[PDB]
């Protein structure tokens, strides 16, 4: 076997700022049937028999799954089941939205319809988050190892240090006055261990609701640091190596991922 993990066809830049190949089913996760998060929309794909990874959001300064389903519709229509949270309170901290993620992730794995559980290979999963939600990523990948990719975007926390060995791709926004990117994305990027893979790329002219609508930068980075850590799949590899974007007022890397 070459790669097992690999779906659709070779990726162009372009293809990767709208939906992709595979239709998309979504399923209502009632707040009323769970415990450890508020409901929740899992995105998957229809219309194949391949299994997928696996991978559950948090959204940002608010409880609403809604705000992210932009994002959780472009990463299924690419290959990927996702579970987009609602948050137990509007309020939620960081920290509780880690557990959320463990929850909705627990959730996929035992407690999803037959319809879910068919596409999904329990084995590949990951997170991502913004703000608020976003630090919960960086938690909740300091806490399971076993992970593939963590995405945090334009995160906010207190704690600044996580000590993760998953791979972290972090999207701070230049103009963000919530989260700002000195005091927030910079530190959780630069305190992660040497030996983690890593990137930070910054959105120029963008602010902390940069990642509740449809947005370029968010979509190609996001499907290809999932892509290449959930999936094993390099062919992702050119859209994440010797980066160079207008979109972008700000780029780091260890650049353990082009090796």
């Amino acid at each position: 076997m070459s790669n097992p993990y690999q779906r659709g066809p070779n990726p162009t830049r372009s293809a990767l700022t709208a939906d992709g190949p595979f239709s998309v089913a979504t399923y209502t996760v009632s707040r009323l049937s769970v415990s450890g998060f508020g409901g929740g929309v899992i995105y998957y794909p229809t219309g194949t028999s391949l299994t997928f990874g696996g991978i559950a959001m948090s959204p940002g300064y608010t409880a609403d799954a809604s705000s992210l389903a932009w994002l959780g519709r472009r990463l299924a229509s690419h290959g990927f089941v996702v579970l987009v949270i609602n948050t137990n309170s509007r309020f939620d901290g960081p920290d509780s939205r880690a557990s959320q993620l463990s929850a909705a992730l627990n959730y996929l794995r035992t407690s999803s319809p037959s319809a879910v559980r068919a596409r999904l290979d329990a084995n590949r999963l990951a997170v991502a988050g913004h703000s608020m939600g976003g630090g919960g990523t960086l938690r909740i990948a300091e806490q399971n190892p076993s992970l593939k990719a963590a995405v945090p975007l334009t995160p906010w926390h207190t704690d600044k240090t996580f000590n993760t060995s998953v791979p972290v791709l972090i999207v701070g926004a230049e103009a963000d006055t919530v989260a700002p990117v000195s005091q927030h994305a910079i530190p959780f990027y630069q305190n992660l261990p040497s030996t983690t893979p890593k990137v930070y790329v910054e959105l120029c002219n963008a602010s902390h609701i940069a990642p509740n609508s449809n947005n370029a930068a968010i979509s190609v980075y996001t499907i290809s640091w999932m892509k290449l850590w959930v999936d094993n799949d390099t062919r992702y590899r050119q859209f994440l190596c010797n980066v160079n974007d207008p979109a972008l007022c700000d780029f780091r890397t260890n650049n353990r991922h082009c090796q």
